[PDB]
């Protein structure tokens, strides 16, 4: 399960467990939308006013109205017509983050309290993964992929997907560079647990592009020989820890209350560090830094083991 | 002087104060609509769109266009200019204090934070309440009143400005009820002071009206005799008291935490409580309620003294 919504890790012959999780979602996914559609008339007015902003709005609406339209789910023949539904949601609703970022961007600044726009894109993009988590759970469940019920892995290896995004990163750091820093990932190398890879998938790049950038940054002298980023593993039975070092200088001090607001960049948007942490957060966990200022940083992304 | 704002009490023989009254207007006045326009923009999407919300947004646009429109005051020609925009800016503003209780009426319900109406409302009014006692103010310097400089009498007894509201609330009293209570005024009712009349203008009526109201709906079975509503005065160095007491059955427990909200009626939009509390609060005094259920209801003013 997560924040007042569980995911269905049921399995059936008949398939009953297929209708049992499109009905789940028919009731759980129009009152979602519909705690977001009032966050938006709730926008202060000039915000609200934004044509990028008009524009999430009608959308969010739109998916209520089709959600709301949709018959009861009665058989194997109404959810495989549901499902088309959801993939379309997901799909129309794919750019969201950036749509927001980009209205949000210029209207912030004509209104006072700043706690305001933050407060909104909290609630806003937590909510989001909530239900895309729910959703893509609900199409997985009809996948045969082996270590998966749903989305959830039940043998999730973290070195594993720290790879996968290492792999990523680096590649775009190397497109803009010429050069990355090597990754060296050591603690529980070898742990292994169930785990839902998706928050990770969000955040891990986020932060591995943040240490990249930031030590080529620093050695722009030596583009061709830069300090390895070093990625540590600890699990224990309450949480999976991964920190991310770097020697890439650091945050520096006037920067430091800064970094976690949406829209600040020293360059995206400015978007990685707090939705990361709110996203870390919203699953009960958490994402906090040390700046070592002149040497490098280390991040610290705590999430919560699952309940069984 | 009143908040962040002074009352030039100046008098000249060339008339050089009436320069220096509408250039200090000039510089003063924009600023504060500036503000309310900031209030406009913040308010929540869906109550910024209601159309008597947007008209009085728009209104607060053209006043301030207008205001820095007007060409510098050099002389007493362009200051007699000056105080027709003002006369027309007071009497275009006059129902804005009805049009946004008409406009949040309905729209504020659909937002959550119902604490957000409750603050615009307050800061608004009260900073329109110093608004017009300034630009009244400047148009009063013009006049030659025995006791009057501007707006400030020099000499105000309470117990007439009293009389004079008492005699008003009975009017529309009698003409609802065919009977009205009377009133006895007790305590300082020979004080004469120095005082800015207007914000009694505005609270007396709305207290008077309440205290009779309360007293006729709870005596509908003897309309010829109901108990006298009985005002006190106190006047002493620091503040002006005035309570008013009536027998008309008090403010039930249930609907106490109620009675300050804007809106809350048990019948006007429901007005008269929150607005006299937010002006005397605006003003440095304070406005208290003292419920005896089943008896009667205390309510007290207290506005502070003038400071020479
Ligand atoms: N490991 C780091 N070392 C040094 N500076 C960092 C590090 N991580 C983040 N920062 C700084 O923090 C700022 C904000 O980070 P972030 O929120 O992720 O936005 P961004 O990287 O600038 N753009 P985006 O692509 O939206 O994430 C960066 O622009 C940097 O100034
Ligand atoms: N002296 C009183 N005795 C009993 N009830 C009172 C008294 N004063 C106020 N109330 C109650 O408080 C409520 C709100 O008062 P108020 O804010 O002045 O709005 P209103 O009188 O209903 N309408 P309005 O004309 O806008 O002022 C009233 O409707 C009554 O229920
Ligand atoms: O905003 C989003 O990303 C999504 S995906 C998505 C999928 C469904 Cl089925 C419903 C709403 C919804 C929203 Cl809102
Ligand atoms: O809203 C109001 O009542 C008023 S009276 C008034 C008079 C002037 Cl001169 C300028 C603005 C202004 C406003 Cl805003
Ligand atoms: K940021
Ligand atoms: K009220
Ligand atoms: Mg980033
Ligand atoms: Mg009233």
């Amino acid at each position: 399960l997560t924040p007042t919504m569980m995911l269905y890790s049921g399995r059936s012959q008949d398939g009953s467990h297929l209708l049992k999780s499109g009905r789940y979602l028919q009731q759980e996914l129009p009152v979602r939308i519909a705690h977001r559609i009032k966050g938006f008339r709730s926008l202060p007015f000039i915000i609200g006013c934004n044509p990028t902003i008009l524009h999430v709005h009608e959308l969010y609406i739109r998916a209520f109205q089709k959600l709301t339209d949709f018959p009861p789910i009665k058989d194997q023949a109404d959810e495989a017509q549901y499902c088309q539904l959801v993939r379309q949601l997901l799909d129309d609703h794919k750019d969201v983050v950036t749509l927001l970022a980009e209205g949000l961007r210029e209207s912030r600044k004509h209104i006072e309290d700043e706690k305001l726009v933050r407060y909104f894109l909290d609630k806003t993009l937590t909510s989001r993964l909530g239900i895309r988590m729910l959703a893509t759970h609900h199409l997985a469940l009809h996948e045969d992929k082996p270590d998966f019920v749903g989305i959830i892995c039940t043998r999730l290896s973290p070195k594993k997907i720290i790879e996968k995004w290492v792999d990523f990163a680096r590649r775009l750091c190397e497109h803009k560079y010429g050069n990355a820093p090597r990754v060296r990932i050591n603690g529980h190398v070898a742990a292994r647990f169930p785990f839902i890879p998706m928050p990770l998938d969000y955040i891990l790049p986020e932060l591995l592009k943040n240490a990249m950038r930031a030590t080529m940054e620093s050695h722009l002298d030596t583009p061709y020989n830069v300090p390895d980023v070093v990625i540590t593993i600890a699990n224990n039975d309450v949480d999976l820890i991964i920190r991310i070092s770097d020697r890439g200088g650091g945050i520096a001090h006037k920067d430091l209350d800064r970094v976690m607001d949406y829209h600040f960049t020293t360059a995206g948007f400015g978007f990685g560090l707090p939705t990361s942490r709110a996203y870390a957060e919203y699953l009960g966990g958490s994402l906090q830094l040390q700046s070592l200022q002149g040497i490098g940083t280390d991040v610290y992304l705590r999430l919560r083991h699952i309940d069984g």
